């Protein structure tokens, strides 16, 4: 009788109904900045800002000042900021130190900044939960809050920006954050000068992480599969509902799958899916950054550092992949795009399934995100093509700064790389550490 | 003044039990009929846990009786739980075909409206590393407890049988504890998946779910308050996974409490060293030990010497080698009439007896094969009957009478064939295995 | 469920094996069984009776007790009887208990007197039970010639042996704590035993302690299996009395009652009438006046006490009179037991085929307020005792006439002259009503 197990998974997802008028796309980091400030000013009930980090720079200051200002003008407003515990406490003078100063320089005005530790050490888990919850809306982006993400000062970091007004969804997400994160073990205020040091809360974090391993949104679906819907998703570790949905989503492409990821480093299981689609005669588009649009890339004139080898390693991944699937490139089934715009940086994430599904997420679609980090998403089901104008405009602009790679040879090989890079990579591959690196970054 | 072993048993929580509410059955056919009878007359719930439920006449009989009872009483809570991996393959070496899970799907389609869910329990990511050896048919306020799975031979459909043990125990509290434990830990556990769903996942897709599930199971135990002292008839349900389970500890402590005699049934003689050490201590203390195992020919992997030999048909021989090695070392105790080893054999019927008798006072009924596999890898359970007043004596004795009826006593280890006496292909295979020391590995995984 | 079934459903119940319940059908068998169990006892013998008489029958039992204690000095032997009854003739035993103790030095068989009230007429020890190891041999019988059918004349009672560790423990332990170690219990084998007035205040405090002494134990058995529930009570609101009250309305088919002296309290009569109205059946088995132990043949010199059998007959006739309609519809059946000059002492209650109350309770106002009473309640929902239940009722009925009409019972006019005059005198001043509340 029934459909294949992949469509079944998606058909039976709980779905919240959504008005087309209540979904607003933004196409540029500057618009995103201004929208965030506007919504902070006009907020009436609550502001919940979850980000990887909020930087002690002009961009980040702008946001924190706007938060203090909104709380001053409406002291009944429920303002919370949640960032990664470990990231906020490292580069000299840290963000956490700055959050402390801010709280002292603004007495009476209550703007709590909580640090979420997803694991005992940064390398083993970070807060990749995304969402600015403002009243009945969620402004959802992969962006953290700093100069480049907000396009202060002339250089930018490209992300995606969607405002979704939806009482039920925002409640579900606000409430989930309240119970599981804010009131979770081992969450600790970063605006407290006496905040513990990581070792002191090590055991709290272990128990916290286990609590998170099966924390999921719980809500009843109110929408069928014939109408515009949104489905919030959250996950930590291999068997999360998010990861399962990402896995099942890809095979439902009857025509074409599109993927954005900053660092091309797909887990094997998602690669196998890609290859199956290509074999079934479908289309697959993959939009990644050029090595030079990576934020770790160091110009060849400057002093080379160890970390500036990452963009090269991601290129090697892309070139190996393309190499194996050049046949499908030639049939115009597989399309790989390299984004590049002077020395601006690329941070696009997401998944398009035909014209019907749009995953917006913080998920970099790499092994790290699949096991270690706390990830979330919104899954937009648009079976009636109501978002078609905006979907198409967004893809138009994403592609605008892209080259299509028509041949794996168009990508530089290790031989073409600078000498220090070349030596480093050969050393790494000798002892097989390249494989480990790709599982932790 | 009590030794640590008796202390362990004295302090076990125990549920009280009426002698009138314990019914033994002595033959696989009676067990079949009793199961069908209880399915018909069930009023509230039927929970069938088995290793497998086979797509054969015997298994069909049972599944049809389940559908029929649910049709006549739609409020009845019917569940079937079998091993995830076992349900999705043929028997070993036989021509891969339609699996049980495929059949469970057909059944559900051919009986719309009638809700008889069949769940697959994966105890580990691969069959060889954990199977569902939990046992129990929970029907209302009773548990019909056997080692038997549901197929032709276990149920003595069609003239050939597989000998197991069969006890019906009516006890509200115990059945509740077992029904509730299954509900929470298994049925609602991670990585349990319906086998009557045509779209059921494949093992690799749920691999991580199964890993987390197994860890949850590693310390899942019955929790209940004992209502009975050590002067009255009691039952104590036990469940375990892995070396330090409460079951395993109870089995370990149980054996030394034999003031007179310990009796053991196991299908495959392959005792872990720790249980062997206990046996030897009993023999040294001057006590008696009876061990009832199958002859090699009563093993279900045994292949008649006329037929084409296959690799798997070496297992009965390996179990015999284990028995012969054991007896060899303890021949002194055989001679003093302390150690008694029995070989069961009845034409080409097969032997699947499990359990432990401690004097006339304790009776462990279990699915536990008492081998290293059961000790570490599989999800095992039991009921421990404490009968300090000898109220079950008629039935206990009748059961042992009939078990022994098809047995030879082995008076000398030499009465067992040596490798030299075995068929040529067998002999060559075994010598090859022992050369590279794989015999030791085999005995820890089967 | 209605409140009556609910009461019974929620009673704590001890499980019981059908193999461990043995009925006996005749007083002689009961004697022999008692002696057998005394011989073979290994741990304890606790004999509670109204009295143990200084006659051949009673001697037999006391000698068997001394003998068993001689052969096993570690055996815990106790005898408990009524304090007041043991220290008088019929209308003393204690003196005899003293002699026995002196004639058997070294052998420790203590005889305790239990006073349930300061005067006999206001409370007697109607607790019943011979507790022997893990069994209770339960009868209404005291220990004397007729109860034990020594010497050719007998007193009909009921006899059940129930092997059950838990129940016997509960009963043995309850006796230990509440009676044996109770205030105002005193040894009757002591020549220097106090006189009632000296312990009067002890008895008052004792009685108050007894007013809410009840068995405390956890039920181990559901309502789908054979069970036993020990019950004990003193006074109107005891658990026993409540259970007797609730038991009767649970009869879906038929209620059977034995009582030696027909003198039901009004509340139990009202229940009976409700059953009859609901269309159910009620069987009542009592003694003929001549099977009463106070009955004096009409040739012999009449004495005041020999009026009691007549008063019980008047009660029966008044009851039947009011319910003759139900006699006619074959719902109400009244049986008179009579076997030459043997006497009748049957007590109990059958509810359908499912419940059997065995008790010392005469089901009269005295037993309801004044005396220390107990019982065992057998629940047999699976009809496992059906052979024995039916055999017992068969033999009980064997010496019975069915009363088909209240007029078949003699009226006061038909009674001997001295009786007739006495009764008319009593009813003139309304003392008949008082008598029925104290005997």
């Amino acid at each position: 009788f029934k459909r294949n197990k992949h469509q079944q998974h998606l058909a039976q997802l709980p779905k919240i109904s959504q008005s087309v008028d209540d979904v607003d796309f933004f196409y540029a980091p500057a618009d995103f900045r201004e929208t965030l400030l506007e919504k902070i000013a006009s907020a009436k009930q609550r502001i919940c800002i979850v980000a990887l980090y909020l930087e002690q720079d002009d961009g980040g200051k702008g946001i924190l000042n706007a938060l203090y200002e909104a709380k001053r003008q409406r002291p009944e407003l429920d303002v919370r900021v949640l960032v990664d515990w470990h990231r906020a406490q490292r580069g000299s003078n840290t963000n956490a130190d700055w959050y402390c100063r801010m709280a002292q320089e603004n007495p009476g005005v209550d703007v709590p900044v909580y640090g979420v530790p997803i694991n005992t050490r940064e390398a083993l888990g970070v807060l990749h939960f995304k969402g600015f919850i403002i009243d009945d809306s969620v402004l959802y982006s992969g962006a953290s809050l700093n100069d480049v993400y907000l396009h202060q000062h002339d250089k930018y970091r490209y992300d995606r920006y969607h405002l979704i007004r939806n009482r039920k969804m925002s409640d579900i997400m606000f409430e989930w954050v309240t119970q599981n994160i804010m009131n979770g073990r081992g969450v600790n205020r970063l605006d407290d000068v006496n905040r513990p040091k990581s070792p002191e809360i090590k055991n709290d974090i272990r128990l916290f992480r286990q609590e998170l391993r099966d924390a999921a949104y719980h809500f009843q679906g109110d929408a069928d599969n014939d109408q515009l819907s949104v489905t919030p998703l959250v996950g930590l570790g291999k068997s999360s509902l998010l990861n399962k949905t990402i896995f099942h989503l890809m095979p439902c492409a009857e025509q074409k799958l599109t993927i954005c990821t900053p660092y091309f480093n797909l887990p094997a299981i998602l690669v196998r899916n890609i290859i199956q689609l290509l074999r079934e005669g479908k289309k697959v588009e993959i939009i990644v950054g050029d090595k030079t649009a990576n934020d770790f890339y160091i110009p060849e004139d400057e002093p080379f550092k160890i970390i500036g080898a990452l963009p090269y390693l991601y290129e090697i991944n892309l070139r190996r992949f393309l190499s194996r699937l050049q046949y499908y490139v030639n049939t115009d089934q597989l399309v790989v795009r390299l984004w590049k715009d002077d020395d601006n940086t690329y941070h696009l994430k997401g998944m398009w399934v035909d014209d019907k599904w749009m995953l917006i997420t913080g998920n970099n679609l790499n092994p790290r995100a699949w096991r270690l980090d706390l990830e979330n998403a919104i899954l937009i089901h648009d079976p009636q093509l109501e978002l078609a104008p905006q979907r198409e405009k967004e893809l138009e602009l994403i592609r605008e700064h892209t080259t299509i790679v028509k041949h794996y040879r168009d990508l530089q090989s290790i031989a073409d790389y600078p000498v220090k890079v070349r030596k480093l990579i050969r050393r790494l591959r000798r002892i097989r550490i390249d494989r480990l690196i790709s599982r932790i970054l």
